[PDB]
């Protein structure tokens, strides 16, 4: 229940001319922590002008639990020279073998000012090897034109590594898209990809978001996906949720991996009214799914082994009135639970939302077992 982590009023960059960008336009949407390397990676999408590095890193070693170091400066990704190697990303993910994956959207989202600096191209899945320096690029796949379907609305994604104790090439990437309600599946081994849609991906009803004493709304489809325990032969539950929804589902990865196959997802079932979350993360140690919530100012949990999922089978691992809009959550290599808020929900003009307290908040609970102690999510039942 005790946390260490970071707080930024604005995301400032190190080694970038002051005044060359507007700090309030630097809006981070997601992160990934590499525990072995003690590096934090942040996605800053090029949604507004003059973002110097869309993939930023911070070294956490002389930082994490130290007083006075709550606000580290962002740096260029060590795998980059110019910062143009990526156009705009929304989410970084670290896999079982320490490859940092990102989805390059391929274009910026503003006109002029100067968008000309970041030439448009097709969307791409890119991966870097953190085990080597300086993070060489090991995957780079462009989307075939016939498959592009509103790339600006990609959400969370998962990396399915079938052979973690091998060359790690038998890998799938499952990428959410919260507009339509669609999941883009990429087969790394076959160098093929396809689109999948389902009634279960779509939103249930608009989410309520409170800002400045008024109430705002948004209606998001499938937004987060996380992967369970691998069985006998490599297949696994892939738990997903829509952002504007309280139900949770799992479809098997074997149905997912088969191109043009029928999908049979399982409801399991819901988390209680007003508890919409856009991000969720499975902890293999405690078998718990953690949820970073849109409007409740809380991170919540459910033990996958306590069936079925009802509110009564859920609890709270974190509460802060300054935890406005949870946007990313994940478990690291050393079992640490990490969660982020940015006050930036998918609503018109939300980039311009401002807060008295620091907008950007990233926290770690050291180990998940400590987190769920004395909660409905713990081991005793």
């Amino acid at each position: 229940a005790d946390t260490q982590g970071y707080k930024w009023k604005q995301l400032l960059y190190n080694n970038v001319t002051p005044g060359s960008y507007n700090p309030d336009n630097m809006i981070s949407t997601a992160f990934a922590y590499d525990a072995e390397g003690e590096k934090l990676f942040l996605a800053v999408p090029r949604k507004l002008p003059r973002v110097p590095y869309t993939l930023a890193e911070v070294d956490t070693k002389n930082s994490l639990g130290v007083k006075g170091k709550h606000s580290p400066l962002l740096n260029k990704f060590s795998g980059h020279k110019t910062g143009k190697e990526l156009t705009s990303i929304y989410q970084p993910v670290i896999d079982d073998c320490r490859r940092l994956w990102v989805v390059d959207i391929g274009s910026v989202e503003y006109r002029s000012r100067g968008a000309k600096d970041y030439p448009s191209h097709r969307p791409a899945i890119v991966a870097y090897d953190l085990k080597q320096p300086n993070y060489p690029e090991v995957v780079r796949y462009y989307f075939p034109t016939r498959l592009v379907e509103k790339p600006t609305y990609f959400g969370g994604f998962a990396v399915d590594v079938a052979n973690p104790k091998g060359d790690c090439s038998e890998t799938f990437v499952y990428i959410t898209n919260f507009l339509r309600g669609a999941l883009f599946i990429y087969d790394h081994k076959k160098q093929d990809s396809w689109n999948v849609t389902h009634p279960t991906f779509k939103a249930e009803r608009p989410t309520k978001f409170d800002y400045g004493g008024k109430e705002y709304e948004f209606k998001a489809g499938i937004f987060g996906i996380t992967l369970g325990d691998r069985d006998s032969e490599g297949n696994r539950p892939a738990y997903y949720l829509a952002g504007s929804a309280i139900k949770v589902y799992s479809v098997n990865t074997k149905e997912l991996k088969q191109k043009g196959g029928k999908l049979n997802p399982e409801l399991l079932g819901n988390r209680g009214k007003y508890n919409d979350a856009i991000a969720l993360a499975y902890d293999p140690k405690t078998k718990v799914i953690f949820f970073a919530e849109a409007n409740t100012k809380q991170v919540s949990c459910w033990n996958t082994q306590k069936m079925p999922l009802r509110m009564k089978n859920t609890d709270v691992v974190y509460t802060s009135s300054r935890f406005v809009f949870g946007t990313d959550i994940s478990v690291d290599s050393k079992g640490g639970l990490w969660f982020m808020s940015n006050g930036f929900p998918p609503i018109r003009k939300s980039e311009k939302f401002k807060y008295d307290f620091p907008r950007y908040r990233l926290m770690r609970i050291m180990d998940t077992q400590e987190a769920i102690a004395g909660t409905a999510c713990d081991m005793n039942a």
